[PDB]
């Protein structure tokens, strides 16, 4: 740790403080996360090999004094801050599409390696001046924590959920980019679940076979009717709404995969614009 000079706290991750820092040696500017069980060390060690242009690079893993420090590549801005900055006119559709496309590429990569993120949220989607967007904290899961992006199968007590939970989260973020308001801003697990039911309809055996057997499912759940996506994410076009609908499928087995999503017609005209970043 004496090999780094802390420049500033750049947030408070779900595992500890995150600092912009400088390598007192090479002068390199990095993101330093302060998080030990052997399982943790081995698993994290695998993460150092999971390299892709849309995944924030894990430079080094420092274990000292029973302390765990993760050294990452540094990115100047996160998607929450950017959405807040583009709140007046909204993020241009071509840039939303680009970002969604890139994130789907990062997801497809991780998923092909059986690595899940599990906690995707605007705060951990990082952007740079070149129009790149990257996933931060991938594989780590394996201040109130936000439930807004949590998949229904997790909320219903599914113990062995899979890659589909990340597609759900990314669907919620896509919607938020488009409308400029959180899709399902729950402030408790039941509030989150009910916000989802009120919009997508209370799930049942017809749309989600086996849902009624889920650990936390209750027959006493109110039965709300599903809303039209046209009302949910105006003025997203038909391609966008169609893709969104597939990313928000209740059944995790019906939920579109990242790889399939990349082939959706929505991306037919994808480009890579440059955002205006005021650092
Ligand atoms: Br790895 C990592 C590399 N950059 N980075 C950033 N940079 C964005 C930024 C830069 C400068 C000032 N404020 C924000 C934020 C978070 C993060 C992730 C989760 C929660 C909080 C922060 N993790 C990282």
């Amino acid at each position: 740790m004496e090999n780094f000079q802390k420049v500033e706290k750049i947030g408070e991750g779900t595992y500890g403080v995150v600092y912009k820092a400088r390598n007192k040696l090479t002068g390199e500017v990095v993101a330093l996360k302060k998080i030990v069980p052997s399982t943790a060390i081995r698993e994290i060690s695998l993460l150092k090999e999971l390299n892709h242009p849309n995944i924030v690079k894990l430079l080094d893993v420092i274990h000292t004094e029973n302390k765990l420090y993760l050294v990452f590549e540094f990115l100047h801005q996160d998607l929450k801050k950017f959405m807040d900055a583009s709140a007046l006119t909204g993020i241009p559709l071509p840039l939303i599409k680009s970002y969604l496309f890139q994130l789907l590429q990062g997801l497809a990569f991780c998923h092909s390696h059986r690595v899940l993120h599990r906690d995707l949220k605007p705060q951990n989607l990082l952007i740079n001046t070149e129009g790149a967007i990257k996933l931060a904290d991938f594989g780590l899961a394996r201040e109130v924590v936000t439930l807004w992006y949590r998949a229904p199968e997790i909320l219903l007590g599914c113990k062995y959920y899979s890659t589909a939970v990340d597609i759900w989260s990314l669907g919620c973020i896509f919607a938020e980019m488009v409308t400029r308001r959180a899709l399902f801003p729950g402030d408790s697990e039941i509030d989150q679940l009910f916000r989802i039911f009120r919009t997508l309809g209370t799930p049942d055996e017809v749309v989600w076979p086996g849902v009624t057997s889920m650990p936390d499912y209750k027959p006493s759940f109110p039965k709300w009717a599903r809303q039209d996506f046209s009302k949910v994410v105006p003025p997203l076009d038909e391609d966008g709404r169609s893709l969104l609908s597939q990313m928000l499928h209740y059944d995790p087995n019906k939920r579109i995969s990242a790889k399939a999503a990349l082939a959706h017609p929505f991306f037919q005209d994808v480009t890579k614009p440059v955002p205006h970043l005021r650092l």
